[PDB]
């Protein structure tokens, strides 16, 4: 039941490097009704923003929302979660089928790019998480 928007962001320092991860769900009379941040060990920038859909996706499944609407500013797992692009890469490959599980969840769903700027809250989740590594 109900509405939900989801923000998220990763962050990394490295190729692999120490990775976390931020996310916060809002309401529609905007309240937070839950966020987080975590370090998730060593991983790549681009693993680490799509680890970071896949927890507020976890977030907002426990919380029982049925709408979701993702807001996140990775280019990269946006284009491969709605399908535009696809990737041999088999981590990536596995990170999506897990997001697309969670999606299933929801009734309806969605994924808007916003700038970094507007995304920093889940921005300064993840970084001051991984400023304490
Ligand atoms: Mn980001
Ligand atoms: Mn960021």
């Amino acid at each position: 039941g109900g509405r939900v928007h989801a923000y998220f962001d990763g962050a990394s320092r490295g190729n692999p490097g120490p990775a976390a991860v931020g996310w916060v769900l809002v309401s529609g009379d905007g309240g937070i009704v839950a966020e987080g941040g975590d370090t998730i060990g060593r991983a790549t920038n681009n693993q680490a923003e799509y680890d970071a859909l896949i927890a507020a996706l976890e977030a907002a499944a426990d919380f029982g929302f049925d709408d979701i609407e993702l807001r996140g500013d990775s280019q990269l797992v946006e284009k491969q979660l709605t399908g535009a692009w696809d990737t041999n890469d088999p981590d990536l490959r596995r990170k999506r089928v897990r997001a697309r599980e969670l999606l299933t969840g929801f009734d309806d769903w969605s994924i808007t790019h916003v700038p970094r700027a507007t995304n920093e809250r889940a921005d300064a989740l993840a970084n001051e998480a991984l400023d304490d590594a």
